């Protein structure tokens, strides 16, 4: 181990009283444009390092994971008209009806065996199918197929929702989110922004969602959300604050852009890319064009990791990494308190 190597040459523990009890702080500011999957990070974080979701705290979320499978499919059934997209079926057509009247008439989320039935025909229809094989054409929560493929499980009346049911939602964040962990002796400070504040920062994580290469931001139909992600990190990477602080990447949903990059082109984001349509060649043509954007290259390294934050195992590996970069590169600007 390098890492261990290099923290054991750290002598200022040895000018406080209590120096081997003392709290060695690390801030991580957490970077990236909306869904790049900043918060599904932060929940990781609590999941690995203090204790995961117990079944009360999962409960929390039921209303949560009904509101995102509604919303869902109800993105859906209105692109069918916008896209002139008809049911593969007739009898849909009452199905979706029902869907508007019984989300027309509730408070918030909710689930029932009707509604289920009604999301589950609907779901299973060829023509709802094709128009969510068109989703880069419309605004889908990414989470759409992990709910609407385990809707009977959900459905169930006794239903709790698994931490992965957790992991998967998509709530909204306003503001600020600061979460603390402690991982290898390590006190992290990480904060969820998304900046002169955290001027002179340990380390900043910058989260991208690979699979927007061929989306547009819901602001305006005319913008591709991965050239919107490249100028925030460019205009991160290279700024004054930054020079010291080591500059995180984890291109993420990394399992979505595998699923989706043989069906659809990366020449939608990049017309000049003229490398195969592989998840090999496609992956590492966006971690160049990303890396590019530094302009002190002999002077600042990029940290690129490919990542699939909703998968524990991966972020585990991938933050037990990260960590070994930060000590033996960062524990020198890393008080004790
Ligand atoms: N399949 C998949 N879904 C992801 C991944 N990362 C995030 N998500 C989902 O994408 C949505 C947006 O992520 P979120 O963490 O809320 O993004 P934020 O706006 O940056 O905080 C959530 O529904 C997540 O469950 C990933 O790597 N793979
Ligand atoms: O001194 S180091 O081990 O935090
Ligand atoms: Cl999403």
């Amino acid at each position: 181990d390098k890492a261990a190597v290099e923290r054991s040459k750290m002598i200022d523990r040895n000018l406080r009283e209590d120096g081997e009890k003392a709290a060695r702080e690390v801030k991580l500011l957490l970077l990236g444009a909306g869904e790049s999957g900043k918060s599904t990070i932060v929940k990781q974080m609590k999941i690995i390092h203090e204790a995961g979701y117990s079944e009360e705290e999962c409960k929390q979320y039921k209303a949560v994971v009904y509101s995102n499978t509604i919303q869902s499919i109800i993105a859906i059934i209105r692109a069918m008209g916008r896209l002139k997209i008809d049911f593969g079926d007739a009898a849909r057509a009452d199905d979706a009806r029902q869907l508007f009247v019984l989300a027309g008439a509730a408070e918030e989320g909710f689930m029932t065996a009707e509604l289920a039935g009604v999301i589950k025909r609907l779901w299973k229809d060829s023509g709802v199918q094709a128009c969510f094989n068109r989703s880069r054409e419309y605004q889908l929560n990414d989470s759409a197929a992990y709910y609407l493929n385990d809707l009977d499980r959900i459905a169930q009346p006794n239903y709790i929702p698994t931490q992965q049911d957790v992991l998967r939602t998509r709530v909204k964040t306003t503001g600020i989110v600061e979460t603390h962990f402690t991982f290898k002796d390590l006190h992290f400070k990480m904060f969820d922004v998304g900046i002169h504040c955290f001027e002179g920062v340990t380390a900043i994580i910058f989260c991208v969602a690979l699979s927007d290469y061929d989306l547009v931001l819901a602001e305006d139909e005319e913008m591709n959300r991965m050239h919107e992600s490249m100028k925030l990190f460019d205009s991160i990477c290279n700024n004054k604050w930054f020079t010291d602080t080591s500059i995180i990447l984890f291109l993420n949903k990394k399992d979505l852009f595998e699923e989706k990059i043989k069906k659809s082109p990366l020449t939608i984001c990049y017309p000049e890319y003229a490398g195969s349509n592989t998840y090999e060649e496609a992956a590492a043509y966006i971690q160049c064009q990303f890396e590019d954007l530094n302009k002190r290259k002999d002077t600042k390294e990029i940290y690129t990791h490919f990542t699939c934050a909703t998968d524990t195992k991966n972020v585990q590996f991938v933050c037990d990494a990260v960590t070994d970069v930060i000590i033996k590169n960062n524990l020198k600007d890393c008080g004790l308190f």
